[PDB]
Protein backbone atom coordinates (compact mmCIF):
# COMPACT_ATOMS: atom_id res chain seq x y z
CA UNK A 1 0.00 0.00 0.00
CA UNK A 2 1.11 3.20 -0.70
CA UNK A 3 2.67 5.15 2.04
CA UNK A 4 0.98 8.67 2.86
CA UNK A 5 3.70 11.16 3.48
CA UNK A 6 2.97 11.17 7.30
CA UNK A 7 4.26 7.52 7.48
CA UNK A 8 7.50 7.83 5.03
CA UNK A 9 9.01 10.54 7.09
CA UNK A 10 9.28 8.56 10.67
CA UNK A 11 12.53 6.24 9.59
CA UNK A 12 14.67 9.37 8.89
CA UNK A 13 13.26 11.92 11.35
CA UNK A 14 16.93 11.58 13.21
CA UNK A 15 18.91 14.56 11.26
CA UNK A 16 15.22 16.05 9.53
CA UNK A 17 15.25 18.13 6.16
CA UNK A 18 11.75 19.37 5.45
CA UNK A 19 12.91 19.74 1.23
CA UNK A 20 15.31 16.56 1.55
CA UNK A 21 11.95 14.69 2.67
CA UNK A 22 9.71 16.23 -0.36
CA UNK A 23 12.27 15.06 -2.64
CA UNK A 24 12.81 10.84 -1.29
CA UNK A 25 9.06 10.93 -0.85
CA UNK A 26 8.24 11.96 -4.72
CA UNK A 27 11.37 9.23 -5.70
CA UNK A 28 9.83 7.01 -3.51
CA UNK A 29 5.95 7.66 -4.78
CA UNK A 30 7.53 7.44 -8.69
CA UNK A 31 9.57 3.79 -7.68
CA UNK A 32 7.26 2.19 -5.84
CA UNK A 33 4.51 2.91 -8.56
CA UNK A 34 6.41 1.40 -11.62
CA UNK A 35 7.36 -1.17 -9.57
CA UNK A 36 3.74 -2.23 -8.40
CA UNK A 37 2.83 -2.27 -12.16
CA UNK A 38 5.56 -4.17 -13.22
CA UNK A 39 5.16 -6.60 -10.54
CA UNK A 40 1.37 -7.09 -11.28
CA UNK A 41 2.23 -7.58 -14.77
CA UNK A 42 4.77 -10.28 -14.23
CA UNK A 43 2.11 -11.77 -12.07
CA UNK A 44 -0.35 -12.07 -14.82
CA UNK A 45 1.45 -11.55 -18.18
CA UNK A 46 1.22 -15.50 -19.24
CA UNK A 47 -2.36 -15.95 -18.57
CA UNK A 48 -5.04 -15.43 -21.27
CA UNK A 49 -7.55 -12.85 -19.18
CA UNK A 50 -4.34 -10.18 -19.38
CA UNK A 51 -2.75 -11.42 -23.11
CA UNK A 52 -6.87 -10.82 -24.32
CA UNK A 53 -6.62 -7.37 -23.55
CA UNK A 54 -3.32 -6.27 -24.55
CA UNK A 55 -1.48 -8.52 -26.46
CA UNK A 56 -1.30 -7.77 -29.51
CA UNK A 57 -1.25 -11.37 -31.60
CA UNK A 58 -4.26 -12.17 -29.07
CA UNK A 59 -6.06 -9.37 -29.75
CA UNK A 60 -6.35 -10.07 -33.49
CA UNK A 61 -8.34 -13.54 -32.45
CA UNK A 62 -10.39 -11.30 -30.42
CA UNK A 63 -11.36 -9.07 -32.89
CA UNK A 64 -12.29 -12.11 -35.23
CA UNK A 65 -14.67 -13.74 -32.54
CA UNK A 66 -15.81 -10.33 -31.94
CA UNK A 67 -16.89 -9.60 -35.02
CA UNK A 68 -18.59 -12.90 -35.68
CA UNK A 69 -20.65 -12.85 -32.59
CA UNK A 70 -21.78 -9.46 -34.13
CA UNK A 71 -22.52 -10.60 -37.52
CA UNK A 72 -24.81 -13.14 -36.03
CA UNK A 73 -26.18 -10.63 -33.36
CA UNK A 74 -27.12 -8.56 -36.25
CA UNK A 75 -29.17 -11.10 -38.23
CA UNK A 76 -31.05 -12.04 -35.11
CA UNK A 77 -31.78 -8.20 -34.28
CA UNK A 78 -33.08 -7.46 -38.16
CA UNK A 79 -34.76 -10.74 -38.07
CA UNK A 80 -37.12 -9.52 -34.75
CA UNK A 81 -37.40 -6.15 -36.16
CA UNK A 82 -38.48 -7.58 -39.41
CA UNK A 83 -41.36 -9.19 -37.61
CA UNK A 84 -42.52 -6.54 -35.17
CA UNK A 85 -40.96 -9.30 -32.42
CA UNK A 86 -38.43 -6.97 -31.54
CA UNK A 87 -38.11 -5.42 -27.43
CA UNK A 88 -36.71 -1.20 -27.04
CA UNK A 89 -35.80 -2.16 -23.81
CA UNK A 90 -31.98 -1.20 -22.48
CA UNK A 91 -30.89 -5.11 -21.80
CA UNK A 92 -27.74 -6.09 -23.67
CA UNK A 93 -29.94 -9.11 -24.84
CA UNK A 94 -33.51 -9.09 -23.53
CA UNK A 95 -36.19 -11.49 -23.56
CA UNK A 96 -32.95 -13.69 -22.65
CA UNK A 97 -34.97 0.10 -13.60
CA UNK A 98 -31.41 2.06 -15.23
CA UNK A 99 -28.46 4.34 -15.60
CA UNK A 100 -30.14 7.84 -16.76
CA UNK A 101 -27.81 9.89 -19.13
CA UNK A 102 -27.14 14.08 -18.38
CA UNK A 103 -30.51 15.80 -18.09
CA UNK A 104 -29.53 17.91 -20.97
CA UNK A 105 -31.08 14.41 -23.10
CA UNK A 106 -34.78 15.51 -22.19
CA UNK A 107 -34.41 17.98 -25.07
CA UNK A 108 -36.28 17.29 -28.40
CA UNK A 109 -33.68 19.19 -30.28
CA UNK A 110 -31.32 17.37 -29.32
CA UNK A 111 -33.36 13.91 -30.62
CA UNK A 112 -32.95 15.19 -34.64
CA UNK A 113 -29.07 15.48 -33.44
CA UNK A 114 -28.70 12.07 -32.09
CA UNK A 115 -30.68 10.26 -34.44
CA UNK A 116 -27.78 11.15 -37.61
CA UNK A 117 -24.87 10.43 -35.11
CA UNK A 118 -26.28 7.64 -33.97
CA UNK A 119 -27.15 6.51 -37.76
CA UNK A 120 -23.76 7.70 -38.54
CA UNK A 121 -21.66 5.39 -35.59
CA UNK A 122 -23.93 2.50 -36.86
CA UNK A 123 -22.69 2.70 -40.25
CA UNK A 124 -19.15 3.05 -39.53
CA UNK A 125 -19.33 0.22 -36.76
CA UNK A 126 -20.98 -2.27 -39.33
CA UNK A 127 -18.19 -1.70 -42.30
CA UNK A 128 -15.75 -2.10 -39.08
CA UNK A 129 -17.39 -5.51 -38.08
CA UNK A 130 -18.40 -6.34 -41.37
CA UNK A 131 -21.99 -6.76 -41.12
CA UNK A 132 -22.59 -5.70 -44.84
CA UNK A 133 -26.72 -5.55 -45.27
CA UNK A 134 -28.19 -3.13 -42.80
CA UNK A 135 -31.90 -1.50 -43.45
CA UNK A 136 -30.99 0.76 -40.17
CA UNK A 137 -28.20 2.62 -41.87
CA UNK A 138 -35.41 18.07 -46.99
CA UNK A 139 -35.94 15.81 -44.24
CA UNK A 140 -34.62 13.92 -41.21
CA UNK A 141 -33.58 10.38 -41.77
CA UNK A 142 -36.49 7.97 -42.42
CA UNK A 143 -36.61 4.03 -42.33
CA UNK A 144 -39.01 1.66 -43.62
CA UNK A 145 -39.02 -1.92 -42.69
CA UNK A 146 -40.76 -4.19 -45.32
CA UNK A 147 -41.69 -6.95 -42.75
CA UNK A 148 -43.19 -10.54 -42.43
CA UNK A 149 -47.04 -9.31 -42.04
CA UNK A 150 -46.62 -5.70 -42.32
CA UNK A 151 -44.85 -2.38 -43.02
CA UNK A 152 -43.27 0.38 -40.40
CA UNK A 153 -41.86 3.47 -40.98
CA UNK A 154 -39.51 4.80 -37.96
CA UNK A 155 -38.80 8.09 -38.01
CA UNK A 156 -37.87 10.11 -34.66
CA UNK A 157 -37.24 8.94 -30.93
CA UNK A 158 -38.52 5.47 -32.32
CA UNK A 159 -36.02 5.57 -34.55
CA UNK A 160 -33.60 6.61 -32.07
CA UNK A 161 -34.75 3.96 -29.69
CA UNK A 162 -34.22 1.13 -32.25
CA UNK A 163 -30.94 2.77 -33.32
CA UNK A 164 -29.28 3.26 -30.08
CA UNK A 165 -30.61 -0.34 -28.81
CA UNK A 166 -28.88 -2.12 -31.74
CA UNK A 167 -25.88 0.03 -30.87
CA UNK A 168 -25.81 -1.79 -27.50
CA UNK A 169 -26.71 -5.17 -28.04
CA UNK A 170 -24.86 -5.53 -31.28
CA UNK A 171 -21.44 -3.41 -30.67
CA UNK A 172 -21.54 -2.46 -27.25
CA UNK A 173 -21.81 0.77 -27.35
CA UNK A 174 -23.52 2.68 -24.38
CA UNK A 175 -24.61 5.73 -26.87
CA UNK A 176 -25.95 7.86 -23.71
CA UNK A 177 -23.47 6.55 -21.62
CA UNK A 178 -20.00 8.22 -24.03
CA UNK A 179 -18.77 4.62 -24.28
CA UNK A 180 -17.49 1.04 -25.94
CA UNK A 181 -16.50 -1.68 -24.03
CA UNK A 182 -15.87 -4.95 -25.90
CA UNK A 183 -17.98 -7.85 -24.12
CA UNK A 184 -20.66 -5.27 -22.85
CA UNK A 185 -22.95 -6.44 -19.78
CA UNK A 186 -26.22 -5.03 -18.02
CA UNK A 187 -27.62 -1.94 -18.79
CA UNK A 188 -26.90 0.86 -21.16
CA UNK A 189 -27.74 4.66 -20.27
CA UNK A 190 -31.74 5.97 -20.95
CA UNK A 191 -32.74 9.25 -21.49
CA UNK A 192 -23.00 23.25 -22.04
CA UNK A 193 -20.40 21.44 -20.29
CA UNK A 194 -21.33 18.06 -20.86
CA UNK A 195 -22.98 18.37 -24.48
CA UNK A 196 -19.95 19.76 -26.90
CA UNK A 197 -17.99 16.86 -25.02
CA UNK A 198 -20.96 14.11 -25.79
CA UNK A 199 -20.80 15.70 -29.46
CA UNK A 200 -17.04 15.34 -29.45
CA UNK A 201 -16.72 12.21 -28.01
CA UNK A 202 -19.13 10.34 -30.33
CA UNK A 203 -17.41 12.85 -33.24
CA UNK A 204 -13.70 11.59 -32.97
CA UNK A 205 -15.10 8.27 -32.74
CA UNK A 206 -16.71 8.55 -36.00
CA UNK A 207 -13.47 9.71 -37.23
CA UNK A 208 -11.25 7.65 -36.01
CA UNK A 209 -11.33 3.80 -35.45
CA UNK A 210 -12.17 0.96 -33.29
CA UNK A 211 -10.36 1.26 -29.82
CA UNK A 212 -9.61 -2.49 -29.76
CA UNK A 213 -8.32 -2.31 -33.51
CA UNK A 214 -6.14 0.72 -32.30
CA UNK A 215 -5.09 -1.60 -29.35
CA UNK A 216 -4.24 -4.56 -31.62
CA UNK A 217 -1.52 -2.10 -33.77
CA UNK A 218 -1.66 -4.39 -36.48
CA UNK A 219 -0.17 -2.24 -39.53
CA UNK A 220 2.88 -1.10 -36.30
CA UNK A 221 3.49 -4.32 -35.92
CA UNK A 222 3.71 -5.75 -39.42
CA UNK A 223 5.94 -2.69 -40.13
CA UNK A 224 7.82 -3.48 -37.41
CA UNK A 225 7.98 -7.18 -38.32
CA UNK A 226 8.94 -6.42 -41.97
CA UNK A 227 12.38 -4.04 -40.94
CA UNK A 228 13.58 -7.16 -38.84
CA UNK A 229 13.80 -8.84 -41.63
CA UNK A 230 15.70 -6.44 -43.67
CA UNK A 231 19.35 -8.05 -42.69
CA UNK A 232 18.12 -11.53 -44.22
CA UNK A 233 16.92 -9.98 -47.58
CA UNK A 234 19.59 -9.56 -50.41
CA UNK A 235 19.30 -7.10 -52.93
CA UNK A 236 20.90 -8.23 -56.21
CA UNK A 237 20.91 -6.21 -59.65
CA UNK A 238 19.72 -8.52 -62.47
CA UNK A 239 21.53 -8.24 -65.82
CA UNK A 240 18.42 -7.53 -67.57
CA UNK A 241 15.33 -7.70 -65.23
CA UNK A 242 16.04 -4.58 -62.64
CA UNK A 243 16.39 -5.96 -58.99
CA UNK A 244 15.95 -9.04 -57.82
CA UNK A 245 15.67 -10.06 -54.08
CA UNK A 246 17.25 -13.41 -52.84
CA UNK A 247 16.52 -15.09 -49.35
CA UNK A 248 19.01 -14.77 -46.74
CA UNK A 249 18.29 -17.88 -44.17
CA UNK A 250 20.90 -20.35 -44.67
CA UNK A 251 20.92 -23.66 -46.57
CA UNK A 252 18.33 -21.30 -48.84
CA UNK A 253 18.69 -20.33 -52.91
CA UNK A 254 15.46 -18.75 -53.43
CA UNK A 255 14.88 -16.24 -55.90
CA UNK A 256 11.98 -13.36 -55.96
CA UNK A 257 11.34 -10.67 -58.00
CA UNK A 258 9.97 -7.93 -55.48
CA UNK A 259 10.62 -7.60 -51.84
CA UNK A 260 7.43 -8.16 -50.33
CA UNK A 261 7.69 -11.90 -51.35
CA UNK A 262 11.00 -12.62 -49.98
CA UNK A 263 9.39 -11.39 -46.08
CA UNK A 264 6.05 -13.67 -47.46
CA UNK A 265 8.39 -16.32 -48.11
CA UNK A 266 10.36 -16.47 -44.73
CA UNK A 267 7.29 -16.33 -42.66
CA UNK A 268 5.98 -19.88 -44.31
CA UNK A 269 9.37 -21.30 -44.86
CA UNK A 270 11.42 -20.32 -41.96
CA UNK A 271 8.79 -19.45 -38.78
CA UNK A 272 11.25 -20.08 -36.09
CA UNK A 273 13.92 -17.04 -37.38
CA UNK A 274 10.97 -14.97 -37.73
CA UNK A 275 9.60 -15.86 -34.35
CA UNK A 276 12.80 -15.24 -33.04
CA UNK A 277 13.38 -11.92 -34.89
CA UNK A 278 10.18 -10.42 -33.56
CA UNK A 279 9.15 -11.68 -30.26
CA UNK A 280 10.62 -8.45 -28.92
CA UNK A 281 8.12 -5.80 -30.20
CA UNK A 282 5.04 -7.78 -29.76
CA UNK A 283 6.07 -8.22 -26.05
CA UNK A 284 7.25 -4.69 -25.31
CA UNK A 285 3.88 -3.61 -27.07
CA UNK A 286 1.77 -6.13 -25.21
CA UNK A 287 3.62 -4.16 -22.07
CA UNK A 288 3.00 -0.85 -23.05
CA UNK A 289 -0.46 -1.24 -23.72
CA UNK A 290 -1.19 -2.93 -20.30
CA UNK A 291 0.89 0.19 -18.46
CA UNK A 292 -1.14 2.60 -20.48
CA UNK A 293 -4.57 1.13 -20.40
CA UNK A 294 -5.44 -0.35 -17.48
CA UNK A 295 -7.14 0.62 -14.12
CA UNK A 296 -4.70 0.56 -11.34
CA UNK A 297 -5.56 0.55 -7.94
CA UNK A 298 -2.88 2.37 -5.61
ZN1 LIG B 1 14.39 -19.04 -47.87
Amino acid sequence: GLMSYKQFIQELEDDILPSEAERRYQEYKSEYITTQKRAFFNTHKEEDWLKNKYHPTNLLSVIERRNDLAQKVAKDFLLDLQSGTLDLGPAVTALNAAPKAPSFTSDPKRILTDVEQTQALVRKLDSEKKIEENVLQSTGPVVIIRGLTSVKGLEGVELLDTLVTYLWRVHGLDYYGKVETNEAKGLRHVRDENESKFDSHWQERLKGQDPLEVMAAKEKIDAAATEALDPHVRKIRDEKYGWKYGCGAKGCTKLFHAAEFVYKHLKLKHTELVTELTTKVREELYFQNYLEHHHHHH
